[PDB]
């Protein structure tokens, strides 16, 4: 493991991708997982991730892969809620597929039922935090830097208002209380571990100003990422209800221009590292607008140093949030004007690999 700062280490990384809606996948109420405990995967639609899919995207110059994981199901009670066995060694092969080929990896706690921000459950979510984290840390502790954790998804109080807008005192304090709890199970954990770069998120890891102000991080530790995602501006990205637009027109630019500023000064300008971890723009027959939208983004993170990574859900058409940019079955990249636009404003060469016909 290089002793390399955060800071320094994200200077490697062009841009990433998301292997969404697949080992984050939960469906512990529609399957069985003590019959199977790898099914869930596949569970959303996608199917099983091949090495042969990082490769298309390596391939395109993407060397940075988040592994969005859900743990919740795969694992037992109390007190040691140990890890399925069959689970850690899949969610290993899946981290493997990405690392062996010298590309950055992300593995996090995704859609978890169990670490919501609220202070009813919070001593148990930090017991279960502690747990889960020390087996995940023990199964990887030598690899190299490459293997980042990301210690919470986007925790936030489910359900309730406040879920969205950016949190809630209570909220913020579970989220600053988890957030602490990954970072010393981690550091104290064998191996590389304690040399091992971190990612922890705000409330919801929202760009939000609610949550920016009352996210606490960690002073004299040179290895730990703030985590943030941000499908801005959100209507033309994100929202499938009635403001929503399929053009990037100025009102647009100018909310994204709004967000990735407040991002700047929450953390560049504060010398905090941070990775986008998630954005994207959902499929409206707009590829288009799409690739104008993605090559401004990339431009202007990439002007203060922070790497994004696209969320990829594997879904192209129908009425739910359609953010697939590779077909993983034909291993074909579907909007490469959306490619050539990361590639573009990362300032790389263009040169979109596999390109649909
Ligand atoms: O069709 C398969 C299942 O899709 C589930 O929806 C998922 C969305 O497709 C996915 O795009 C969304 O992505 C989340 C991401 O997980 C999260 O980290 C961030 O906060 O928001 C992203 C964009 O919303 O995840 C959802 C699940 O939360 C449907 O829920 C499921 O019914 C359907 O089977």
């Amino acid at each position: 493991i290089r002793d390399i700062s955060s800071k320094e280490l994200i200077k490697e990384m062009n841009f990433g991708w998301n292997l969404g809606n697949t080992m984050d996948a939960q469906c512990i109420e529609y399957l069985n997982y003590e019959k199977d405990q790898t099914a869930s995967e596949t569970c959303w639609g996608n199917p099983k991730t091949t090495e042969d899919m990082f490769k298309v995207l390596i391939d395109n110059q993407f060397n940075v892969f988040r592994i969005p994981t859900t743990w919740s199901g795969h694992f037992g009670e109390a007190p040691d809620y140990k890890i399925d066995e069959k689970w850690l060694k899949r969610v290993h092969e899946v981290v493997d597929y990405p690392y062996k080929n010298g590309a950055f990896v992300i593995l996090n706690l995704h859609h978890e039922t169990w670490n919501h921000a609220f202070s009813e459950t919070l001593d148990t979510a930090k017991e279960i935090l502690e747990k889960i984290w020390s087996q995940i840390a023990e199964e990887f502790k030598d690899y190299d830097e490459h293997l980042i954790f990301e210690g919470l998804n986007a925790p936030r109080k489910n359900d309730t208002p406040v879920e969205w807008t950016g949190g809630d005192q209570e909220g913020w304090d579970a989220v600053n209380a988890m957030n602490a709890v990954f970072l010393k199970t981690v550091r104290s954990a064998g191996g590389n571990n304690p040399k091992r770069h971190l990612m922890i998120p705000p409330y919801a890891a929202a760009c939000n100003e609610n949550s920016f102000n009352n996210f606490i991080f960690p002073e004299d530790d040179d290895k730990v990422i703030a985590s943030v995602h941000a499908y801005a501006p959100y209507n033309f990205a994100l929202n499938n209800g009635e403001g929503a637009v399929d053009k990037f027109d100025a009102a647009g630019k100018r909310d994204l221009e709004w967000n990735i500023n407040l991002m700047k000064k929450r953390f560049v300008d504060q010398g905090i590292p941070m990775i986008l971890g998630e954005y994207g723009a959902m499929n409206r027959d707009n590829e288009e607008d799409r690739a104008t939208w993605a090559e401004f983004y990339m431009e202007k993170v990439t002007a203060m140093g922070v790497p994004q990574i696209w969320w990829d859900n594997g879904v192209f058409e129908g009425t739910g949030e359609r953010f697939g940019l590779l077909d993983r079955k034909n291993l074909k990249i579907v909007y490469p004007t959306i490619v050539a636009a990361l590639q573009k404003g990362r300032g790389l060469e263009v040169n979109v690999v596999h390109a649909i016909e």
